[PDB]
């Protein structure tokens, strides 16, 4: 997604950003 959960949670949770390695993903994998 190009979403960070680094410090917060994805914003984009909505879209379904889901918080993986600390990156945040859509559809499981998707950046």
């Amino acid at each position: 997604c190009g979403e960070s959960c680094v410090f917060i949670p994805c914003i984009s949770t909505l879209l379904g950003c889901s918080c993986k390695n600390k990156v945040c993903y859509r559809n499981g994998v998707i950046p």
